[PDB]
């Protein structure tokens, strides 16, 4: 199976989905001068009061907090949207050490993470279906970097040795996402695919410009997940992203000036 490895990694993918070499790969690098500001972008709406969270997982590739997407709770629209998206589940990729983790990167700068919360359009009804169509899913990303700790993540941080390998996971319920969201919701857009298999080609990203600010502590937490499965060789669970791909003919808009 895929993951991060040398012999299974991102430079395997393809092999297995074709699409990896496609004409809207995500991540991407983010050049901060050619990216335009447009003025016809409308501001982020992101409504996560009524948000309900489920469990906490680790399926070998990240670790994930799933909400309950049965009815509009936690919805992203506006910005680049058309319509309503359902909040369905929220994970990070990260590092080793502090100078990568991050999937997007910004004039090249690689952060420690990267937060994605997934959405799906609810005129498609339901994301296996959403995921065929090019305008089925928004991810928000947010990057983390190192210096104080963000209090709103510690209720994650403080379950993840009940999720250490994978297969395993646990309740998670009255997590309130809001506490991982930046000051500003000030972004740059552009059409893309998962950054994990199946890479399907049905994303609208979304990645804010502000990063979070998590501790070092918070961090360690993350690495100290498996990939493995419990009792088969211990692998740490770091360096869970996919390199920036080509851009091809792509426009990346900002919402700012
Ligand atoms: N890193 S990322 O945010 O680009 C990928 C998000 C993958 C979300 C999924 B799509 B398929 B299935 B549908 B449902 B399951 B599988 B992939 B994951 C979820 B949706
Ligand atoms: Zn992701």
């Amino acid at each position: 199976h895929w993951g991060y490895g040398k012999h299974n990694g991102p430079e395997h993918w393809h092999k297995d989905f074709p699409i990896a070499k496609g004409e809207r790969q995500s991540p991407v690098d983010i050049d901060t001068h050619t990216a335009k500001y447009d003025p016809s972008l409308k501001p982020l709406s992101v409504s996560y009061d009524q948000a309900t969270s489920l469990r906490i997982l680790n399926n070998g590739h990240s670790f994930q907090v799933t909400f309950d997407d049965s009815q509009d709770k936690a919805v992203l629209k506006g910005g680049p949207l058309d319509g309503t998206y359902r909040l369905l589940q929220f994970h990070f990729h990260w590092g080793s050490l502090d100078g990568q983790g991050s999937e997007h990167t910004v004039d090249k700068k690689k952060y420690a993470a990267e937060l994605h919360l997934v959405h799906w359009n609810t005129k498609y009804g339901d994301v296996g279906k959403a995921v065929q169509q090019p305008d089925g899913l928004a991810v928000l990303g947010i990057f983390l970097k190192v210096g104080s700790a963000k209090p709103g993540l510690q209720k994650v941080v403080d379950v993840l040795d009940s999720i250490k390998t994978e297969g395993k996971s646990a309740d998670f319920t009255n997590f309130d996402p809001r506490g991982l969201l930046p000051e500003s919701l000030d972004y740059w857009t552009y059409p893309g695919s998962l950054t994990t298999p199946p890479l399907a080609e049905c994303v609208t990203w979304i990645v804010l410009k502000e990063p979070i600010s998590v501790s070092s502590e918070q961090v360690l937490k993350f690495r100290k997940l498996n990939f493995n499965g419990e009792g088969e060789p211990e692998e740490l669970m770091v360096d869970n992203w996919r390199p920036a791909q080509p851009l091809k003919n792509r426009q990346i808009k900002a919402s700012f000036k």
